[PDB]
């Protein structure tokens, strides 16, 4: 037939890899293009896309890293463990480089094993089954049936702030810094953001976030300024309603000019205000692959307007940018095309963890979301505010630099659990929210649950796993209508 | 006046405080007995009981200083931060004792605030509504609608085995030892004695299991065995159907004598071997409470033999020995009496967590009883082995003492997900088992998705949190029955970055 390939996938990431391996579980012949367009600062990296190299894993590893440094100055002397210890930036690094490096390898060899043909080359659009790639500097074109476009995003960094592209780091640069970053500006109140300034402040740097408006906008606001407030009771400085307007280079230093007219000097600025997909050198607008005004593929059922051409992950308008939505929306794509599926990922029941120094996990909606779509008085929030046992043990104590008074000596309450429920349902969990350590671990199973369609009283009839954080959420009993107390100040843990 | 009180408690442990507090919500008269008979090595301490005292509160925040312990011995570096440490046992013990005395008060307060009387003697049956207590040396009988038995159990020593009163320890003394234990012998493969020579070896001491079978009977047998090939590649030491029969103080050190005609000396003896139930001080013969032949009070459904008299907790037959089912009992016994309730416990979905070095929690049925229940044909275990993306990472090492070449360089991999379903109802999820890091804060949220219904099909579309090790709970595929290798080698984590 008049077709080389079944399946070209364009793009090495969550999305990519995903939908390819499972197409050639059918017998079906695959192509599969990565290439990396090194970043605004020179950053480039080997397979597996933006979650392998730039993304939740270094994150992830730089997370362990601050809970560590966080154990050892608050835990370690406290459990009879009396420690001396320095950081060592490159030394990380290092660990992040060769773990990531496996990582490469580890995929390479998966899609060999897995019958996807990979080629480390930029490839385009020439029409809705042809795609171009150079080779020794031999443009050559190749035939699909299908074309799956998962090019995921880059960081965005504002074009309109002078110096910005220039001395501003991103995502892109920060896990592989040959040098320790020092004092660093963070611009962005985003999940990206947040992680990052946590980590950087935990491993003991002079950190500062630049926060437009809001934290964590879309997110729960009392969970998202709980987190706000344990960063900044723990070193992290917030200049709220402020950003930059000039990036200059002053000798060593970067001299930041702000909107409110105050100046600070910085070794190093990160932007983390978003991304942008990765679109413009697919030749989209010539094929007739429609997009959004804020440049994403539309194509919420993963079929863009070209019918032979599919799209997943963080490019497509309309879904969260999460790798494991990437992976399945792959998965399921494969399925649909080549086994007969008309599985759809059920985007209601999406859950997220964001790794702050305490870490929050959720699902379904806000208590925003769910006052705005069922009414203030078919709500119910139940919440507690408690610290973890060995925690609460430990007696963990404010930098002396933040301390306000001879009773402001603790940092807060590590830990926040809240379900939404709807009244008119027999009190239906619509939303789960814990803030605190292991959040994801803790929120996984409890979105299972949620999903299927647990009520308040099936939370009350849950037996607890004692002693852990979770098992709060068997005991849950006081709601923000009744204004009554939410704190728990006796240290038995989750309770 | 027909009855002095609604409800006396006797036993001021995670059942009696529950129930007590729940009764005296409802405005009723309570009393609560509580009293701490010393241990067999003088060892005593307040109110709240065993999970508060030298139970799940203290195993707890060891354990915490064993993960703190191996974080910087294997990982610290690896992440960039230099250390130099030293362990100091009477440091650990301090802060336990702060937090746990802390907590003495803080349960005192919550039952005068609460509206209960707390009284600090022992208390007997003297007949259907009347207990019995002393007070200023002055005997004292009050009477009660309602009657509560949570006196909970005691470590159990082999009277038949000589030296063994004398001279070893239990779950008792371990928390507060004055002196740190150095070379230690547990006996016993259950859960206590796993978690107690799992936090002992990792904080640094010399430590050997002697185990007269297998480990943690009544557990999944693949979960178990992966707890006793992590605990042997990190340094515990396992003597299998090797028990001792004589104990004797040899200067400062204690020589055991063992069933195989060996012999080793220890610094710290501790038998983790089980638990009797407290009742012997209660008069049960007398007024007709029925018993088992384990001792523990038959009460299916809380209410003994004698009608106006109740038990939870650990020394009712037929239940798991747990703090949340002591609470729920204590609590829901309370509603049925006061508040119009009838609700009892499914015990169908009780989820518990093992806190070993790599942590084990499960609900439901293990491989073992799901074979035997469904049979061999209508079972399918769907199981996953690997790394934590961190651990990954850290590439932790065996000690150089247990190296045999160049290749046994690495700690075993940390985590095993395996779901037990029935093929007949669509895959029903009937048993979920997690080994490795954090399976309590990973079972609880699963266990509640299992006991309402959970299939392999709900699992398969879950959507992951990336990096966690819960996520891979979604795309199980490979099984027993399947004969294939279950171990994934390269480090993501429980998931896949694609
Ligand atoms: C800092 C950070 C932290 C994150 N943390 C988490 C987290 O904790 N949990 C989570 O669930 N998600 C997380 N994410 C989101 C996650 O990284 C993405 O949602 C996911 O990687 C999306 O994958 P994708 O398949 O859309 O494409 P990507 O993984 O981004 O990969 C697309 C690939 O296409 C390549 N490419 C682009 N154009 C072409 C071309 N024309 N030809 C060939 N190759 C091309 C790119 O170089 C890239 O390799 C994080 C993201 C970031 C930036
Ligand atoms: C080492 C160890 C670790 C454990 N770890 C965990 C764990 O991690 N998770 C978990 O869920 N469970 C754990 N447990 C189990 C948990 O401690 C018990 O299941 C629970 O505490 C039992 O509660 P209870 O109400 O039956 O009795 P207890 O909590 O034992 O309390 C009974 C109280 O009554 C007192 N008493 C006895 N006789 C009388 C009398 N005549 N008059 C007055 N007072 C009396 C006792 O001294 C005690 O104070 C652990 C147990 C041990 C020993």
């Amino acid at each position: 037939l008049t077709f080389m390939y079944d399946l070209v996938v364009i793009g090495g990431g969550s999305g990519g890899m995903a939908a390819a391996k499972e197409a050639a579980k059918y017998g079906k012949k695959v192509a599969l293009f990565d290439f990396v367009k090194p970043s605004t600062q020179g950053t480039k990296w080997g397979l597996g896309g933006t979650c392998v190299n730039v993304g939740c894993v270094p994150k992830k590893l730089m997370h362990y890293s601050a809970l560590i440094a966080s154990s050892i100055h608050h835990d370690a002397q406290m459990f009879g463990h009396k420690t001396s210890s320095s950081f060592e930036w490159g030394k990380l690094v290092e660990t992040l480089r060769n773990h990531i490096r496996m990582l490469n390898f580890s995929y390479r060899t998966g899609l060999r094993v897995g019958n996807v043909e990979y080629i480390n080359a930029l490839a385009k659009l020439i029409d809705p089954h042809s795609v171009e790639y150079e080779d020794n500097g031999q443009k050559k074109t190749i035939t699909s049936r299908y074309i799956l476009l998962a090019t995921g995003g880059r960081p965005s960094i504002p074009e309109t702030v002078p110096g910005a592209i220039q001395y501003s780091i991103t995502s892109d640069d920060i896990f592989f810094l040959s040098k320790s970053p020092g004092k660093t500006l963070v611009i962005g109140a985003s999940y990206i953001g947040l992680e990052t300034a946590g980590f950087l402040n935990e491993l003991g740097f002079d950190t500062t976030v630049a926060m437009r408006s809001i934290p964590l906008r879309g997110f729960d606001r009392q969970c998202s300024e709980k987190i706000v407030e344990y960063m900044k009771a723990t070193g992290t400085k917030f200049l709220v309603g402020v950003v930059p307007i000039n990036i200059e280079k002053v000798n060593e230093n970067i001299k930041v000019s702000f909107s409110d007219g105050s100046v600070e000097e910085f070794e190093t600025v990160l932007y983390a205000t978003g991304r942008n997909p990765d679109v413009k050198g697919l030749n989209l607008n010539a094929i007739g692959v429609e997009v959004s005004d804020s440049g994403k593929i539309i194509a919420p059922k993963d079929a863009t307007s070209v019918p032979s051409i599919f799209a997943v992950g963080d490019i497509v308008e309309g879904r969260p940018e999460l790798t494991p939505v990437a992976v399945k929306a792959g998965i399921l794509l494969a399925r649909r095309l080549f086994a007969g599926s008309n599985e759809f990922i059920d985007y209601d029941f999406v859950p997220t963890t964001v790794f702050t120094p305490i870490e929050y996990g959720h699902v379904g909606l806000s208590s925003e979301a769910a006052i705005a779509k069922y009414g203030e008085d078919d709500i119910e929030e139940y919440l507690s505010e408690f610290s973890t046992l060995e925690i609460a043990a430990a007696h963990r104590e404010k930098p002396e630099h933040l301390r306000e008074n001879e009773m402001d000596f603790a940092l807060p309450l590590n830990c926040l659990a809240k379900l939404v429920v709807v009244k008119s349902q027999g009190e239906k969990v619509v939303g789960f929210h814990f803030v605190g350590p292991n959040a994801g671990e803790i929120t996984q199973g409890f979105s299972l649950a949620v999903k299927l369609g647990a009520t308040k009283k099936d939370f009350d009839d849950m037996i607890g796993i004692h002693p852990t954080d979770a098992e709060v959420f068997g005991i849950l009993e006081v709601t923000k209508r009744s204004g009554e107390s939410f704190v728990s100040s006796g240290g038995c843990g989750g309770g």
